[PDB]
């Protein structure tokens, strides 16, 4: 928080004079990993050897991916939220909005000079609107920045598991899952206070017959996360037996 | 011990016959992941894996590093102890000193028609004089030199750990940490015979405010594995209360 | 508390009115042992009884021990309390120090006509600064005439424990033990608001090499006796670390 | 052992330059009571009560009785064992036998510098052999210096069992009990190896009926407690079988 996080980010910005945006990311890589190996962590020294071959090869979406897992798990680590940030940003510039790239880097020098985990959450989300711009959906970008500027202001880690549901619905807007009106129904939803009726509304479209086993069993589940960590427990029961429905009936 | 052993280093002798000093060294992990892979051995085949691929991108250290986590908790695997001094020689030979590349390269040749552990443990005495004389300190070598001769004729597998212990010490003198005096009269300790005493005078200088929580903790749980490895349960007791004291108090 | 109490003091003005000063705590104790034999109080029956030899010996010293013991495991009985403020007030008296009894017969007299044990422990730190200053130090009563007012402000019984350990520093000062800079350094720290640092002094000075063995350990026992009856276990776990490194190691 | 028991004894020697021999002892006493009273040694401190008080009184036989209980039971403190050999050379003294007086005047001599309980044992023996020659018998005289003598180039406690053994024969012999062939007979028993030979002989007197149930009982329990010391199960087990067919039939 403000110490041995300042240095890496110094050095990724030498190592970016270049202007390679590559060759930095894999230094902070190995600064990470050096510093993780010799402890007897195993398990964060493997997933970087993941994450510096992926990032080498040009998947940063799976290297984003497994870090978002890895931070989710376990975010007492703040020099690999710090890398993770750096590789978001980055895969942010390829996908070709310059405008959040630049409000990670923000984000990226203000968690420098902090140590606040709501930070790698708003650049969490940032990267959400990025992925939906991309997706084709615009409408779905207005709620996810709604999200992005109350997280600045409340620091509840529960917000982005909101966001993941919204990109989640946007993917099957996407496929040819489950139609318009649906999601934005949900994601109206999602988006005033409703969270329990968005499990009636998934029940009762499945019951009429407008949405396949896979896609509500797959939105009730995040739905089931995002309620286990805001600690109630009349809306986990009421997703418990929205899903146990679903599936075997 | 003397078959088996022989082959491979035979074959790295004829495929580094050309000077590429990489390929055969890459050949050999390939000889042993597959001698480790046929059986039910996942954890060698992934950590091989790994070692090959860092070996393929040049940086060695992280290969040698877990490679002496494999062999120090699984010492049975004689392969993996072979192809592992062959890259602690060619990182020495990298690094730009002959004669310790040459004395590992005996200990390699000596080692392949035997099957003794201590060669092993030699090699990675000799590999850590290597990286204290690139640090800069030489002084200390003279103390690495006297534990690699004393272990060619005694064969206990805990010198290499005061080894690392003053290897340690070498990389907190040059960073900004603990100052020269301790470093110095901590080589002294360990070097005639004294291991209590570290503690001791380890504890004082945290009283007396001249070293940060953090080094005395991680010279206090190497002291503690040195004594792990020894038998000694007054010693293990006295680290305990040192390293119990040095936390919470 | 103001019944059954006043009786014995005035029983003791009267006999002491022809000024024997000896006959008159012996009818107290008769007194109070008739009281306490009318029931099935065995243990204390016994302890008054060798308080009435040792007094009619005229070894106070020990009585005024065994009673403080008494006192300290069972702080219920009043009347005992009472004989025991009277027994110091006569030892005082035979010590050559008029000041310290007058004020012990301003305590008994205000006790009397109260209740409250705190004028017990007040009268008990006041005979610790009669048997300073007859010791030979001067500079340690000062510390415990500001515990003396503390206490009459506060009614904290862990008072007492620290006037104790500094009559135990006074007493090590004088037969050969532990020098003065290590005894001035402990009362400054125990003055102000130091029993932490306590602890880290004395084994800074032991590891040094100033302090044998038993003083430390009966230094630390001491703080530890106080820091028991203070509720604090950041403190005890602290003083149980320190005395088992100083005895075994 | 040499050092803070040579003190008492010095001590005992300035006051005892006067030639009172009884105020002496009690400052002695006095010593070892603030000893044990600052501890938490409330059995040490009411026993040295009651010595004193014997003491001073003049029945020091009851004096040594208890305090040759309490060094058998715990025989590490030696201070007390000190206090105890000078109580007995005192009553030695007065009884009327210089000789005896001079050897465990010796025997304090030695015993202050140095710290063997052999000593102890020793000055105990010497006090048997003179309550034997007060009691009139002289023939037991003869094999009480044989263990003295045994005792001081052996060191084993055991010896000093037997001689008590001795001292109750003499006992019984006087008053009116047991006759006189029994007594030399057992008494040559103990004297050349024979502990099993004495259980059944006095059984076989038992039986034929020249022992009262009481005697022969006692001489039982003493042999079993001479049994008990010397680590010897078909001792045991022989003089179990022997009080249980004595007591109950
Ligand atoms: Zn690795
Ligand atoms: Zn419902
Ligand atoms: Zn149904
Ligand atoms: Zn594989
Ligand atoms: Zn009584
Ligand atoms: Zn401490
Ligand atoms: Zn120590
Ligand atoms: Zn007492
Ligand atoms: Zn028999």
């Amino acid at each position: 928080g403000g110490t041995m996080l300042k240095e890496i980010l110094e050095a990724y910005k030498e190592i970016a004079r270049t202007g390679n945006e590559r060759e930095a990311l894999l230094r902070a890589i190995d600064i990470v990993r050096d510093k993780y190996s010799e402890k007897g962590d195993e398990e964060t020294d493997t997933l970087l050897h993941r994450v510096r071959l992926d990032v080498r090869e040009g998947n940063l979406e799976h290297a984003v991916e497994d870090l978002k897992k890895l931070v989710e798990k376990r975010p007492e680590l703040k020099d690999v939220a710090l890398v993770l940030i750096l590789i978001m940003a980055e895969e942010v510039k390829k996908l070709g909005f310059p405008e959040f790239a630049e409000k990670i880097e923000e984000l990226v020098e203000k968690f420098a000079e902090t140590g606040d985990i709501k930070y790698v959450y708003a650049a969490d989300i940032v990267y959400l609107m990025a992925l939906v711009k991309k997706l084709g959906d615009e409408e779905f970008v207005k709620i996810l920045e709604k999200f992005y500027e109350k997280l600045l202001e409340t620091g509840d880690p529960v917000y982005s598991l909101i966001a993941d549901v919204i990109l989640l619905l946007a993917k099957l807007l996407k496929e040819g899952e489950i139609s318009e009106e649906l999601a934005r129904e949900v994601a109206e939803l999602l988006e005033k206070g409703d969270l329990k009726g968005v499990v009636d509304t998934v029940l009762l479209y499945y019951l009429k017959g407008e949405v396949s086993k896979e896609a509500a069993v797959a939105i009730l589940e995040k739905i089931l996360k995002v309620a286990k960590a805001l600690g109630d427990e009349e809306l986990i029961k009421h997703a418990s037996l929205a899903i146990e429905h679903v599936k075997m009936d």
